[PDB]
Formats: structure tokens, C-alpha cells, sequence
């Protein structure tokens, strides 16, 4: 199952917006459940990575809701409106739909 991520680097300013996308070489989409096995990571310089989003679209507790993430099946994106220079990190989305996960490319950030 490979997770292609893009773009690979994002450099913007403060306050604007980026989309990033996250194509699953599978439909993470499960019928029964009916929920599509992504999640969006963001990993600041060093540290561990933090779960932002999950079931594609769920944000974690405190996510602030600038970041809103969507979509199903193959493909999917992450939205952060209003940039912050705090939001300065790789972003990675991971699939859990098989017994071994699997991460994206990541896509960088970086606030001017």
C-alpha cells in the first residue's frame, strides 16, 4: 500500500492558506464502519510526531479548527487556514486500513 504525498515543500506566508493532498494506492474507505482509515500527523523540528486528524476528517482534542481535514476512498486533503508560524513542520498522513501502517511522503512547511 504505498501513500503518495505533495506537495513536498510548501513556503508561505503568514496567514495564507495551503492545501496538501495525501493519494492512498487503496481505498482506505471501509463500508461497514463507514469511515476511511487516515490520519494527518504534524511533526514540529526534533520532536515526536503529534496525531492532528483522524477517520480523515476528526480532529484530535485542542486541534485548533484552522486545520480541517477531508475526503475518502484515494483521495485526501488537509487544509490550515491562517498559517501560524507555530504550524512550521512536515505534515504526514498515515493509513490504518491494513494490519501495517504506513506513512506519507510529508509534505514541509514553512512560514515566511
Amino acid at each position: 500500500l504505498v501513500m503518495s504525498q505533495s506537495p513536498s515543500s510548501l513556503a508561505v506566508s503568514a496567514g495564507e492558506k495551503v492545501t496538501m493532498s495525501c493519494k492512498s494506492s487503496q481505498s482506505l474507505f471501509n463500508s461497514r464502519t463507514r469511515k476511511n482509515y487516515l490520519a494527518w500527523y504534524q511533526q514540529k523540528p526534533g520532536q515526536s510526531p503529534k496525531l492532528l486528524i483522524y477517520w480523515a476528517s476528526t480532529r484530535e482534542s485542542g486541534v485548533p479548527d484552522r486545520f480541517t481535514g477531508s475526503g475518502s476512498g484515494t483521495d485526501f486533503t488537509l487544509t490550515i487556514s491562517s498559517v501560524q508560524a507555530e504550524d512550521l513542520a512536515v505534515y504526514y498522513c498515515k493509513q490504518s486500513y491494513y494490519h501495517m501502517y504506513t506513512f506519507g511522503s510529508g509534505t514541509k512547511l514553512e512560514i515566511k
